[PDB]
């Protein structure tokens, strides 16, 4: 059927603090998200024969393990159980994938968010933003931020989101070459897990930092190298659990100038921060 | 009122439906309380001081869920102008539940502290708010806060009341402590059990997706289950190490308890669908 095109932007954690750990191992976080005007593009063609096909498998991820497919299947389940899924609802999905796996840019969660929002719209299920954010939290920690579509402060177990208006700066984002899946960092015994809970105003007045950065820097020489390079030019930090690091600039020209200083083995891009997700249109 | 109950729970079933990229597992699980647990003494203070008078063996006081619960409530209430100046408390616990056993004792302690201090200080937080705070403390805190046997979904915040039969249980602790992350990191753990309706789940055989892993990895759990299975339906609760056996009368449960090896340290308690806390 029709071929629809849907943005899946990256995010940055402008700061990220680990305030505690539950007995089941889950870490409570206080973190501030901003989107980038940069990321993946999904093409979604709806179907009436009930089939769900990923036309562009992502290397390193079996099909049924792709968050694209998991998101579609979860929406189908939730909508069907509430009598909101038309019979034969299906989709063919392809992705122009720019965001790396294990990058800390939230590519997987962003893909899931876009698929939830796009298929809910196309199939006409009528699920609210609240309902899609509740589904999204089951798929990925940051799916709710992408679903709701606003730069936001996230606490609780990731479901408490408050809109914030951080400066829409220009960022140089580097991929230091290695992939660091979040569990590799969150299982580290030396990870900080006792940063004090702070109000949003207090956090906005703190020195922005990422509690994962010291661990990633020490465990991965590639992250240390990328951070050492960018820090010669601008405030620079890890995003997510890495491996990606970013540097902040006041202008596009300055960011692209510093990107030009990048060693050839350090892939990077320049993108502006945006507080409204392209997905929200 | 200064004496507050903190009941145990059982997971009557437990299914693992998925795992996120950050390692977190989504569950579908059924909770019932036991008429058995800890008793907390909570004595309000007007000097803004908060103290745990009784340490829990092995737990640094600042890591104790009792203290974490009190300090989280103080923060959330203060930030919304609902904490009277000088609010404090002296808290003690008579701990009868074991740790790392799957009875939810730590989450129950946190729930009791949240509900008790909210009431004693008069902060006026709603049950919804306390259950939202509780999710930051422990995975099962919201079930203990709301106080009803319940089917729990989502990331543990979607709770549906259910009325499972209030049976008598023989709860056995095979002595070995199995912290949940040890089970949740196992490559062989089932992580893709289909999500199913409560009505579906209420009419299938109850099971615990953690049981097979727990039995294979821990001989004390394997031996504890092999004994109880002779006499009654028996399953792991939580991620273990505790196991429970299902009886229709107290006398039958107790007669099996009297045949238990000393290393089992078992107790008998009735299931209740309404928390003593409520
Ligand atoms: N369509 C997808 N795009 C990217 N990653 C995917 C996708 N589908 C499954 N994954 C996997 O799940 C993760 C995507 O979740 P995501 O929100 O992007 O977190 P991340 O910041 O990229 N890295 P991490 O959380 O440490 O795994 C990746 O690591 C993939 O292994
Ligand atoms: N007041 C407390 N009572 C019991 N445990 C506590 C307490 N405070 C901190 N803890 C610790 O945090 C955990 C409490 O979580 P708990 O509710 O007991 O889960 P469980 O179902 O019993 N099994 P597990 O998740 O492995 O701990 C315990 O393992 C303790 O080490």
């Amino acid at each position: 059927h029709m071929m629809t095109r849907w943005p899946s932007p990256a995010k940055l954690n402008l700061f990220l603090y680990i305030t505690g750990q539950r007995a089941d191992g889950y870490h409570t976080l206080q973190t501030l998200f901003q989107f980038l005007d940069y990321g993946d593009t999904l093409t979604i063609e709806p179907r009436t024969d009930g089939q769900l096909r990923l036309l562009t498998p992502v290397a390193g991820v079996p099909d049924e393990e792709n968050l694209i497919v998991r998101a579609a299947r979860l929406l189908m389940h939730a909508a069907s159980e509430s009598d909101r899924l038309p019979a034969g609802s299906g989709a063919d999905i392809s992705i122009d994938k720019r965001l790396p796996m294990g990058g800390g840019l939230g590519g997987g969660s962003s893909n899931a968010a876009t698929v939830l929002v796009a298929l809910n719209h196309l199939w006409g299920c009528g699920l609210s933003e609240d309902e899609l954010a509740t589904l999204g939290l089951q798929l990925g920690a940051d799916v709710p931020v992408f679903v709701r579509g606003h730069a936001a402060f996230a606490e609780g177990v990731g479901e408490i989101l408050t809109p914030v208006e951080p400066e829409e700066k220009w960022y140089l984002v580097a991929h230091p070459g290695v992939s660091i899946p979040t569990p590799i960092i969150f299982r580290d015994p030396e990870l900080p897990r006792n940063t004090p809970r702070r109000s949003i105003n207090t956090l906005l007045n703190c020195e922005f930092s990422n509690d994962c950065e010291l661990i990633a820097r020490k465990r991965f020489r590639e992250v240390d190298a990328a951070l050492s390079w960018l820090l010669e030019y601008a405030p620079s930090r890890l995003t997510g659990t890495g491996a990606c690091v970013f540097a902040e600039f006041n202008t596009e020209s300055a960011a692209r100038q510093v990107l030009d200083t990048a060693p050839a083995w350090l892939n990077g891009f320049v993108a502006r921060g945006v507080n409204l997700s392209p997905l929200k249109q």
